[PDB]
């Protein structure tokens, strides 16, 4: 009676969970009404058609030490997002076009920290006119945990969402999939070059190229980190037209022709650079993105395709909103102009 209750409240291990406040317990129990809960699916479908996998089901359940309206997100247990959220009332976002001012509690938007304001069901149609998104309360939890989601892709990639979606993508394609794994390439090399697309913002909707490319590639060399390279210039159209879409003008930051220079000299053994000239490529890196930012322009770093693993992992430690990408990546149908620079006069 008693023995099985001892291992239950060890058997906890949640990939993705969401504790909540005791006002938005209605909108998570199926007998009261599920509204969040056919958010919380209708998300994670979507990212699975637009990502490329099933994230790790959400299970949600009570804390009574948080506020009433307070959810928290959290991954494997160490937390990640949080905010406010309450069910009488609706968000009202104003994605700085919208015109004019409206009563209620003011605050910011949980995802993207746009001006909002929570409004009374009765000015729903008020801030509709005045051209604020009017958004329910179940909404602003999904939202912000589908945006959360995306932010930690890769972390939410493990070993076992690999083979899912060996599984899911080896029934459809299967002459691709019975000889590659543990064949060619192996499991634990397969799922971290994916979780490498990933954590730069790539998608793995196209798992044919991938795995034609790693048919090619990986008899001879399972480096994840040149597979990954590899691997991204055969997305190469893909990658290009999700930062620049449709046939405008490509408009990067670039490097400076002599830091470049010095850069490769570094790796190519003929001197690495004072820690200095590290810290200060940082710098003029933020003010690139500002600058690229100030224009309204992708905060997209276009990089001599050798430098390219190199400086996006050490610039994007500090700096997550940037993009780097590989001069062999861009398409060749495409006319660049270099607006920001780092390392100028």
């Amino acid at each position: 009676s008693v023995v099985a209750a001892t291992w239950n409240a060890v058997q906890l291990e949640d990939s993705l969970g969401m504790e909540v406040g005791y006002r938005l317990i209605p909108m998570v129990d199926f007998q009261q009404d599920g509204e969040l809960l056919g958010r919380i699916r209708s998300i994670r479908k979507k990212f699975a058609q637009d990502m490329g996998f099933l994230p790790p089901v959400v299970h949600i359940r009570d804390n009574m030490d948080l506020q009433p309206a307070r959810y928290r997100i959290l991954m494997k247990g160490v937390e990640i997002g949080s905010g406010d959220a309450y069910p009488g009332r609706w968000l009202a976002i104003n994605p700085g076009t919208a015109a004019g001012t409206l009563p209620g509690e003011k605050t910011v938007d949980p995802a993207f920290g746009l001006d909002a304001i929570w409004i009374e069901s009765a000015l729903k149609e008020q801030a509709q006119i005045q051209g604020f998104t009017v958004v329910e309360a179940s909404t602003v939890v999904a939202t912000h945990l589908n945006h959360l989601i995306g932010q930690f892709s890769a972390e939410l990639f493990g070993r076992q969402e690999a083979q899912q979606l060996l599984d899911r993508v080896s029934q459809e394609m299967p002459k691709l999939t019975e000889d590659l794994v543990p064949g060619v390439v192996t499991l634990t090399t397969l799922h971290k070059v994916l979780q490498n697309l990933l954590a730069e913002k790539v998608p793995i909707r196209d798992m044919r190229t991938i795995l034609e490319t790693l048919a090619e590639h990986a008899p001879l060399q399972s480096d994840p980190h040149e597979l990954t390279a590899v691997v991204r210039v055969a997305l190469g159209r893909a990658i290009t037209q999700q930062w620049f879409p449709g046939n405008e003008e490509v408009q990067v930051i670039g490097l400076d022709t002599a830091l470049e220079r010095l850069l490769l000299q570094a790796l190519q053994g003929g001197g690495g650079l004072e820690p200095g000239l590290a810290d200060r490529l940082l710098a003029q890196t933020q003010e690139a993105l500002s600058r690229q930012e100030m224009l309204g322009a992708p905060p997209v770093l276009l990089v001599n395709h050798a430098l390219r693993p190199l400086l996006s992992r050490f610039l994007r430690r500090s700096l997550p909103q940037l993009v780097v990408l590989s001069n062999l990546e861009l398409s060749d149908n495409r006319h660049i102009r270099m607006t920001a620079t780092i390392g100028g006069k």
